[PDB]
């Protein structure tokens, strides 16, 4: 396997339709060791998720709180010397934030708390898993979508949140290199996971997807995976501050013949 | 290996410097099945240097020419049944087009015979393998450089051209994708091949890039080649019409700390 030895920690998986879900299935595949995180009241459920994983901790982190990032390198520390990668799939905006018109709907507090969960996380885990992942070619990706560079009906305030994330991930590129480790995302077109279940007529913009795209089909899962286990590989290890588009191509056409 | 028993045609393989040395390297490392084109002068250097691979096919196609790249096709579909993936790392514009003042320098001619051999062939290899590629999860993958999206000094005519061959890529994306085929390019850092050969301080872009680089490194022809295996492996089939840089992340900076 083309991640043989690597220890990657992988945040974000709460089913078996996460996206998190397919990363762990190809990095397993390619013979990495992994790890995993929670949030508080899902523990047992995640837990039982990722047994067929063999994972080396299977760990408590609210990206909400600083002392519980702090605390989930601590405990990792305790059983890896060194940490290869952290894979980032993790997003939250208020329910209210994410329906109708932008402007309607935007709020100060769930501008703050999109950005604060789906953003600035990514840099807190960067800021405190730096000191593992010194000098290994260590790897940091994270899962973002083509709403960061477009403004589009529904996806609103998580739209911003992504475009801040995005240039967290080109900032955090340039502050971690020097250090060896390559930082990317991954622009996934739209799945069918548990961050779907808010939204209605889901199913249409999937549809939609799978007429306009150059391809003719939806992602799923284990593309998106399998690209990120690539990102996580000493094959990768040129490429930093990018956003590969793991989206059927849906990314490089405008209008097409359907209208 | 990932690529094993795929069938795929490398162009440009000029010297164990080129770029296509890297992918062919790549590509046999996770067990392709590999052909190979050379213009007219060089059939026993090229000979010599793809042997190690186990060429299926080794054939003349200078892109000059649609009857070459007609009977390239011709000549291919007599070993192989159908094809997985067409490498394209070919450029060329005239010496004059290639230094000093973009509007000095540029000529009708010049401009013309750049764009031919660097983006139109492109879609003239698109063109003709077609049917052998419909319906296997096939691939294209073409060399470009940022000089397609940014003006540069000496680059000119080039980084027009390059350009061209971006979008090209794009429309071949979506021309293309209906077969289940997917189109794609990396984007190189400046590697010292023998494009480099007619550029004088050539080494100054080569340390600059390295100085101002997230990574603080030039990537190697593995590298690059490690990614476009990657983009011709059944790990991509949600990856199309994208661009890929493999550049220690050059593409990502502005400034830099040293001015
Ligand atoms: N589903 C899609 O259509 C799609 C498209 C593009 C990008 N993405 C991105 O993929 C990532 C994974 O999402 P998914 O689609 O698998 O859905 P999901 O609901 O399975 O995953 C989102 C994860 O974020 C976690 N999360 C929320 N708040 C958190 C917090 N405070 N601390 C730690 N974790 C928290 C949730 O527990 C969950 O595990 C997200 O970044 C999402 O934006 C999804
Ligand atoms: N070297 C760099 O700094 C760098 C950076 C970015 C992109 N690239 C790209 O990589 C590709 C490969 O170039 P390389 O750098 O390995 O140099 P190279 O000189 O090894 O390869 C260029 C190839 O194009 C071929 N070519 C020229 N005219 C041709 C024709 N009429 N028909 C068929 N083939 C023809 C040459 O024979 C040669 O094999 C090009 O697309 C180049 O622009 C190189
Ligand atoms: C895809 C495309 C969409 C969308 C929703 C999607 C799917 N999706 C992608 N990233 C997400 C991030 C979040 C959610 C959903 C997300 C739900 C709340 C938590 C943050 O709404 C409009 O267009
Ligand atoms: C890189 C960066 C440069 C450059 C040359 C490069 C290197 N390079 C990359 N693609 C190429 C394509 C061509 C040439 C060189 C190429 C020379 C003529 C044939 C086409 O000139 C100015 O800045
Ligand atoms: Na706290």
């Amino acid at each position: 396997g083309f991640l043989a030895g690597k220890k990657i920690l992988i945040t974000g998986l709460l089913s078996n339709k996460s996206i998190a879900y397919g990363i762990a299935k190809a990095m397993h595949r390619e013979g990495a060791e992994l790890a995993f995180t929670y949030v508080g009241q899902f523990k047992d459920r995640v837990e039982k998720l990722c047994a067929e994983f063999n994972p080396a901790a299977v760990l408590p982190c609210d990206v909400i709180s600083d002392q519980e990032i702090k605390d989930l390198f601590v405990e990792l520390g305790k059983v890896w010397d060194g940490l290869d990668a952290i894979v980032h799939s993790i997003a939250f905006a208020p329910r209210d934030q994410l329906e109708g018109n932008f402007i309607d709907c935007v709020t100060r507090e769930g501008f703050s708390i999109a950005h604060d969960i789906s953003a600035y996380s990514f840099a807190a885990l960067a800021k405190e898993g730096r000191s593992m992942m010194k000098n290994r070619n260590a790897s940091m990706v994270a899962l973002t979508y083509i709403g960061a560079e477009k403004a589009m009906p529904s996806y609103n305030t998580m739209g911003v949140a992504k475009a801040s994330l995005e240039a967290t991930v080109r900032y955090t590129a340039l502050a971690l290199g020097e250090d060896g480790i390559k930082v990317n995302a991954v622009s996934a077109g739209p799945i069918k996971t548990l961050a779907a279940s808010g939204i209605s007529n889901f199913k249409k913009m999937l549809d939609y997807n799978a007429m306009v795209s150059p391809l003719k089909k939806n992602v799923d899962i284990m593309e998106v995976g399998n690209t990120v286990a690539f990102l996580c590989s000493d094959m990768a290890t040129g490429i930093t501050g990018e956003v590969v588009h793991v989206d059927a191509g849906y990314h490089c056409v405008s209008m097409g013949n359907v209208l």
